[PDB]
């Protein structure tokens, strides 16, 4: 931030160590855009027409009308089903006003909330609240929308209410139209406080949901049901909703029951119906059409080169599929594939980091595992050394959704069984096994607290007899922090003071290691993918920006060899000078390359299951009872206990008193 | 088949050379198959109900039929849309058995025809009608289909009546059951006698098809009208068809469209429908949901792994969109599903061949390139140097398509457009300019072809002012060849003369190399995958089949680098023994300079759009204008003669008689 002698730090260092392996060339998606007259205003129509009709007033208007809306999830959902959540604010900020100014006929645009706050934190370091702001000013005529989990604000734990009121009251004042609401099962209890804070401050609208899952129409259903459906919908809109809404998390919603469920809700009831769905399985553009034919009011569709597989159906289709009839959308078919070059060329600049799923597969049916999860699971999978034995993951998320009764696996209580299904792959003990004897086994933190009743109560029933074995002699207790003298006063302000408050209310370490990072170089939201993931390259120029008024050029010459021991330099070039830096290499580096062995076969061998850091305690002799804990092993988001599977006796221990380990290979020994 | 010392010089040769770079560990697609005795025959299907009730009562059937009927088109189209068409019998024949065993409720299997034929000879080297018969016995109860095109049968250009019948006898015999005619401009005329002589072999249905184009239900113009349709209905229903057909070559059939074209067809004849299309837009299934919704009858699909973008719909989610509803396919989603990891493994095997898109588009509205061409394109592209102007050349369809009377494109009637905007690419001149003065600009030879007549008239019309200043002042010379007095005779045996005759009247050159090669090494249809295309790896086992009842294990020991001899040495063993071998080093010794001199500033400086062999007949002096032919540059299947420049002197040719030449190079200089 402070001239170039900070940022340059960055530079050096991220093309140093850039983890990564060669580059193809550079793209400039920015080269592939339309042409247009951005000096004249935007046009108006979708967002002014709730200011100056009323929250109340917009459903009604919205409800009587022959032309059905749509919804442009591209800017948080297309993205997080296939990049992993890893698109910065420069990328989709640029072709904002493209779409402001081109397709003023949108009903709202799917921006914020969701694993965006999460992840702008802990990976691409960058304040959220600042990005909110900034889509705002660059549409001024299309209402936001949000994504809200009741009580779990932001987050996977519960929190207190005032929290989440502070929230929603500063979401608001910098700028939402549309709360989308829905808890992990199908609890209405459990969200009613974030209802009824969003209605208190009027204007805004709010908008519940109703997960789904399982199948209406296969008369083997009976937990599922239509009537199930039914009085959850009669609650949500007892409860003053003002929209209902349907969230299909994995694309298990098939033509027929969709035209039965909506025909349903539209005739016991007045109010409008929006919908959405991932397109996994195959082509769900099916079940909209269905839908809208028998009622509904919206869909959402993100942007073809970001659709299909994981992400959500394409929205050139949505537009095309319904011109020329009594439910013409509106939008022109020219103007909405003009943007298609732009797109293509984002996620081609994005190819580390594409997890997603080459293709369709008609095995979602088995496993259910929700789009949106697969990448970040690949992920982890990934980062804990178990990369390529995925085939195993997925047979084990099965056998782990089905011991659990039937839960309803979306984004908070996804986490568990996805946990649980990699401490089983890495253990070694199949998912049948581990209902007959949960004793001596490692449940990780999470898992064990699920089962607590720190969720609330499942729909079908807990486990009568698997979750009073998998508690007893864990020491069920835990005390929890509170608001003392000074947050809770904070929470009233209005300004750039409650945000603060709120954002080392939720993450305290994400928000510790941002704000170091940002004192030690500065702010590192201008600049463009390309120089912020994988570095600087030699020769080429490349073009800096930090603010209006201000504009630097780098360029690389030479990288000076690895030094023995002391440290490597880089020369680069800021128009003159060629001022250099100074970095050190964190892998180039090795130290003695001697693992301890790795021994399987042996019943006395107590390996590791998982990479991760341990803190092993432990002394000689001190015979050990089977299953008596050992060692505790923490990863990315994780932490299991190690159990001795066999009684005996500690006669050897190698291990340092904290280090990290391989996949496994030795912690103690036991005859 | 071979003795091994045959075999043993392909697979040395092979492991040289072998263009294809680095590879992934070996991996093997057949060891992920399901488990099941294979000593039962496959219950009864549908090609006994067809031998029971004849050709007539077969549609009667299917007519009334609540089931909608389903074909597997993952044989013939899928990995031709997808792996450009290179799938050797070897991998297809190892799935058969399970396919029969599992899912005898298809109605037929598309494994033949269209353009497999000339890849099976001159790419993949081995005999078409082997492998038909090798389907056929592994199958022994599902119909086979066939694309059958006419007077074209299965080449490009017009060919005599007699090889015509021939060729149909020869393919009822050998198996095939189930035609499918059709024509690319859509006239009865050209397609009459081949329905005529299907007809008359006694048991085999002759499914007619109409191209579909443009749009229907938009009012904004009125060339392919309802009307249009209904007519050519009208015409194939009255010259004899048994069933009637829609390809959607491009996948441009909407639902509001879809609807009505199908419900008009079905209340005034009384034959089944049978609907084709490619997945290209978005998510496709909703044409089939409506279109079943109002009469149709069968519909086709491909294996999930090898669906979506330009392939045809997944089958499984064909088969769930149906389930438990009025619709009901028949099949079972837990069989269907469980064949999914082969075919991925395949595809991974078959991994160096891939083109096609990376996601869904929007845009086929505009250039409008048919599904199962883009991918055979973008190969044709790469060899003559265009590898990343693929996108530069949409536009030149477009405008292609545009200016030559807007006309029906399936295969034969879309090489020509593919070729012109190939060439149009070359010298860089535009659409617009080549209708203004088609006279100075050169013509391909297919082109040329097309204008004078030899294919057909578009329903829309020739151009006026385009067509007759394209054709007067360039030439007219296209002979006709006759068949010989003791070839003609041959033709009326049945057995393997006739398929020899065949195979050499079609396709002479690549006959040729085929005996050649046959001659050369002996049978190597039996060999897999990877040792047919890469070759051989470092000390390891390789389980080669060379024939019945013997099961050589060969394995490569050490390459002998050419220290002076340009010959390289490998020695493989053979059933333990040791054997050196002697192989040529082509792909080592290249060595030779090329100045292009294609620069653009200074005209008068021919140049060879792409690469190839070019032919100069041009000598010093001589100075003409434009206009005239100057050398005919020949490539891959493209005999496109080179335009001229303005007049001048022609002073300085800097290449010699034919002499090799690659993209963008100096051929003749004038002045
Ligand atoms: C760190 O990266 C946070 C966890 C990743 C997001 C998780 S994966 C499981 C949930 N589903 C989803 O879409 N996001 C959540
Ligand atoms: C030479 O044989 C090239 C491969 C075959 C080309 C095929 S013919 C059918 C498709 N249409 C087209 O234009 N090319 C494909
Ligand atoms: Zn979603
Ligand atoms: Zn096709």
């Amino acid at each position: 931030a402070d001239r170039g002698t900070k940022i340059l730090n960055f530079l050096a260092d991220v093309t140093v160590n850039n983890p990564y392996g060669s580059r193809p060339s550079t793209i400039y998606p920015d080269d592939k855009l339309p042409d247009l007259d951005l000096r004249a205003a935007p046009p108006a129509g979708s967002k002014q027409r709730l200011v100056k009709l009323g929250p109340e007033g917009f459903a009604r208007w919205l409800r009587e009308s022959a032309a059905v809306g749509v919804t442009d999830t591209t800017f948080r959902d297309a993205h997080q089903s296939l990049l992993a959540t890893r698109v910065r604010t420069s990328g989709l900020s640029r072709v904002a006003p493209y779409l402001a100014r081109t397709m003023p006929q949108l009903l709202s645009v799917e921006c914020w909330g969701g694993a965006t706050y999460d992840v702008a934190l802990r990976f691409l370091k960058e304040d959220p609240w600042e990005r909110l702001a900034t889509l705002r000013a660059a549409m001024p005529n299309i209402c936001l929308q949000m994504l809200l989990r009741g009580r779990n604000t932001v987050g996977y734990t519960p929190y207190p209410e005032i929290v989440t009121s502070a929230f929603v009251q500063e979401a608001t004042a910098t700028g939402i139209d549309i709360f989308r609401i829905f808890d992990a099962l199908n609890n209405i209890e459990s969200m009613r406080p974030a209802i009824d804070a969003v209605r208190e401050t009027g204007s805004a609208i709010a908008e519940v949901a109703m997960c789904y899952t399982g199948d209406l129409t296969d008369p083997g259903e009976q937990l599922y049901t239509l009537d199930y459906y039914l009085k959850l919908a009669e609650q949500i809109v007892d409860a003053g909703a003002h929209v209902l809404a349907i969230k299909d998390m994995a694309g298990l919603l098939r033509p027929p029951a969709a035209q039965r469920l909506v025909s349903a809700l539209r005739s016991r009831f007045d109010l409008p119906v929006h919908l959405h769905t991932h397109d996994t399985p195959g082509g769900q553009l099916a079940s909209y059409v269905a839908a809208w034919h028998a009622g509904a009011d919206a869909v959402d569709g993100a942007a073809a080169p970001l659709a299909g597989t994981t992400s959500q159906p394409a929205l050139s289709s949505i537009v095309a599929a319904a011109a020329h009839t009594e439910y013409d959308t509106g939008l022109s078919l020219s103007a909405v594939c003009a943007l298609e070059p732009y797109w293509e060329a984002l996620r081609k600049v994005y190819a580390p980091f594409e997890s997603g799923l080459p293709g369709p597969t008609g095995r979602v049916y088995h496993h259910e595992i929700p789009g949106g999860q697969l990448s970040n699971l690949r992920q982890q999978a990934i980062a804990l050394g178990l990369g390529d034995r995925f085939e195993e993951i997925e047979e084990a998320y099965a056998g782990a959704d089905r011991v659990l009764g039937r839960l309803v696996k979306v984004t908070p209580t996804s986490k568990v069984v996805g946990d649980l299904a990699l401490a089983l792959v890495g253990a070694g003990v199949s998912a049948d096994e581990f209902a007959s004897d949960p004793a001596r086994f490692g449940i990780p933190e999470s898992v064990l607290g699920f089962l607590r009743g720190e969720l609330g109560d499942p729909p079908g029933g807990w486990p009568e007899p698997l979750r009073t074995a998998a508690l007893a002699g864990r020491g069920a207790a835990r005390p929890t922090a509170q608001l003392a003298a000074d947050d809770e006063i904070a929470l009233s302000s209005v300004g750039a003071k409650r945000q603060a408050t709120l954002n080392r209310l939720l993450f305290p370490s994400p928000t510790k290691e941002f704000n170091e990072h940002r004192e030690a170089y500065g702010d590192t939201s201008q600049l463009s993918a390309n120089q912020f993931f994988y570095g600087l390259r030699q020769g080429e120029e490349h073009r800096v920006k930090l603010e209006r008024g201000v504009e630097l050029l780098i360029g690389l010459e030479a990288i000076s060899e690895p030094d023995e021991r002391g440290m490597r330099t880089v020369m680069c070039i800021l128009n003159g000078q060629l001022r250099p830096v100074l970095v050190r290499d964190r892998s180039i580096a090795s130290a003695v390359p001697a693992a301890e062995k790795a021994d399987r076969g042996n019943p006395g061998h107590i390996a590791a299951p998982f990479a991760g850091v341990v803190t092993v305690g432990v002394c000689v002799g001190e015979r050990v009872g089977a299953g008596q804990t050992i060692a505790t092993i923490e990863a990315m988001k994780m932490e299991a206990p190690i159990t001795a599977p066999v009684a005996g006796t500690v006669e050897r221990v190698a291990v340092s008193d904290t280090a990290q380990v391989e996949g496994g290979d030795l912690l103690v020994v036991v005859s």
